[PDB]
């Protein structure tokens, strides 16, 4: 058989929900396209240690950048899984969700049905929680019951290596004092404060719950649910007329070079992730005529913003030295704009006010004009609103133990407003794209690194966490001294930086009219059978770990996908 009722392209985070949801229905055939393999004996992906292990191996696509010009010219690799389970077999494990009013945005930019209150059911569908142990419990962890789900396929929960250490109790007592209160669960909408967080851990068994071991193995002898591996979706083919556009099925290229054609007889689902789904819809004619026909490609539908308005964050590092070893509970916390700048905050909004406009300007220029000022300028006024009236938190600052003495700190901005693209550049199907983030494009996104940094340094330097530390090792003082200007700060930045691997937004569910790429539904535009179902369509980041999100949004999509069927 090459006909199916719906194929997914990519046996992803989110490729994998969709799969399952819709082969629940026997009558119903279902094509799971993956490039990679199988990654269930993989010890890179199953340790629930070995996060890191997997980086630039052969599970890793190892995206590549282009020169990051306002970044100071590098190059910067944007990691993503290949295998089955996708990005979520490679990731750091954290689950971590949105604040309720970043959802709620959704539906005020005007996609109908996409509010915290239309998700929240979704990310308990997909959740099963295992609560802590009163030692975990003692070491700081914590649920909300009405919050978690405990039936769904995904597993949740805390290592059982979990235990109370000196580092997690000064750092709780540290932010205490500065003001940022313990929350006992950060995924009820209100993320706020300091936590003990959980991950995607099965753990029972010990090892990391990525999507396929969640929503793929467990189901994999349904007559009706089909995988073809080591198998590359080129592009669509569409039924004949030059009216909405029809998908007829997927090209596809086999490991041994092969090209053919697989047929859907209901619809095409791309879950390819956020630097792959858009390319595959240029590829297939969807997109903006102009780079279309530059790379040979016939273009189906007038769709320009298929690539653009990519939003990624970007991740640095600090570290500290303790007088013995440190040890206890990895924490998050999720600072918003005044706890990270206090007395400065209100200089900062102004600052910041005073550049929206100029922000949506600048951007109008990375589309070429594909998006229209006054929209940006809209979408940069929801962002500023969250950020400074809602408060939703601004930065996620991880510290954990780093092994004998050492403590680390991996932190970002979670709003940045730099936005940029990715295209194709060729129509061979294997050419790198041409990926832009934009990282460091505005003053906010640098400024508000910066101010997290400096916000980690006094935390180092507060107490009781001050009696553990002998002095921080990165930057340190000799590197970047007490008294070094902000440009200081962000020139370490700059220089240090990675990407954090968040992109979204490059088939953003937006209105058509504003510059969306997919409807509320998650059908692409001009098109009557293709979705795109995966990270390329939230139109804004959201301030969690995104596999979190993508798992309720998946879930939400397959009922959207059922409801159009019956
Ligand atoms: C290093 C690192 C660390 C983290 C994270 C990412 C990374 C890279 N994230 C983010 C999160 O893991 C990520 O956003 C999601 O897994 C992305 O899910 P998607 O479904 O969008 O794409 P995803 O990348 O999972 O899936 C796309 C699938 O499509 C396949 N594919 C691509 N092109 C194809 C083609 N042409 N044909 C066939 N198949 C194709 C890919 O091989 C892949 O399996 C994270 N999140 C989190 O919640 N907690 C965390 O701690 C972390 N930490
Ligand atoms: O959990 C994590 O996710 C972050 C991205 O979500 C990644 O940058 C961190 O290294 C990692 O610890």
């Amino acid at each position: 058989t090459t006909t199916y009722d719906y194929i997914v392209v990519g046996g992803g985070t989110s490729g994998l929900v969709v799969a399952n949801r819709l082969s629940e229905n026997p009558d119903v055939s279902v094509l799971l396209l993956e490039a990679g393999a199988s990654v269930f004996n993989n010890p890179d992906v199953t340790n629930a240690n070995g996060y890191g292990l997997a980086f630039g191996s052969a599970i890793d696509w190892q995206y590549q950048s282009i020169n990051q010009s306002y970044a100071g010219g590098k190059q910067q690799v944007l990691r993503a899984g290949k295998a089955l389970g996708g990005t979520s077999t490679i990731n750091g494990m954290a689950y971590t969700r949105a604040e309720d009013v970043q959802i709620d945005v959704w539906q005020k930019l005007g996609n109908e049905g996409w509010t915290w209150k239309d998700l929240l059911p979704y990310y308990l569908k997909s959740e099963n929680l295992t609560a802590p142990t009163s030692s975990q419990v003692a070491a700081g962890a914590a649920y909300n019951p009405a919050v978690n789900g405990k039936e769904g396929p995904l597993k949740v929960g805390w290592s059982g290596s979990l235990a109370s250490g000196n580092l997690s109790v000064a750092l709780n007592r540290t932010f205490q004092a500065a003001g940022v209160p313990w929350v006992e669960d950060v995924n009820g909408g209100k993320m706020r404060g300091f936590n003990i967080y959980p991950s995607t851990l099965d753990v029972d068994l010990n090892v990391r719950e990525d999507a396929a071991r969640a929503y793929y193995f467990p189901y994999d002898d349904r007559k009706n649910l089909h995988l073809l591996e080591n198998t590359t979706a080129n592009r669509l083919f569409w039924k004949n007329g030059s009216e909405e556009a029809i998908a007829d099925g997927v090209e596809i290229t086999s490991a041994d070079g092969k090209v053919t054609r697989v047929h859907a007889k209901k619809e095409v689902i791309i879950s390819a992730g956020a630097l792959r789904s858009p390319l595959i819809l240029e590829l297939s004619g969807v997109g903006n005529p102009t780079i279309l026909k530059k790379n040979n490609i016939t273009p189906r539908v007038d769709l320009p913003t298929v690539g653009e308005n990519l939003q990624d964050q970007f991740n640095n590092g600090m570290a500290g030295e303790g007088y013995g070893v440190l040890a206890g509970a990895s924490t998050v916390t999720y600072p918003s704009i005044s706890d990270v700048f206090g007395n400065e905050t209100d200089s900062i909004v102004a600052s910041l006010r005073s550049q929206l406009s100029d922000y949506a300007a600048a951007t109008v220029k990375v589309s070429n004009g594909h998006m229209k000022q006054e929209d940006l300028e809209r979408l940069y006024q929801l962002q500023f609103d969250l950020i400074v009236k809602d408060k939703v938190p601004i930065a996620e600052i991880l510290f954990h133990p780093g092994g004998g003495n050492a403590v680390s700190s991996e932190f970002w901005g979670l709003l940045p407003f730099a936005r940029g693209n990715i295209h194709i550049s060729s129509n061979d199907p294997t050419a790198p794209a041409a990926i832009n983030p934009n990282y460091f494009m505005f003053e906010w996104d640098g400024k508000s690194q910066a101010g997290i940094a400096k916000y980690i340094r006094k935390i180092l330097r507060s107490a009781p966490l001050n009696k553990l530390i002998a002095k921080e090792t990165k930057p340190g003082l000799s590197e970047i001294p007490a008294t070094a200007a902000d440009e200081k700060w962000v020139e370490w930045l700059k220089a240090n930086y990675r990407s954090n691997f968040h992109p979204v937004g490059t088939a953003a569910m937006m209105p058509r009219s504003i510059g969306g790429v997919v409807d509320n539904r998650l059908r692409v535009y001009g098109t009557s059978n293709v979705r795109v179902v995966d990270a390329s369509v939230l139109p804004f980041q959201v301030c969690g770990h995104l596999v979190s999100t993508l798992y309720a949004v998946a879930e939400r999509a397959s009922d959207l996908i059922k409801e159009d069927a019956k």
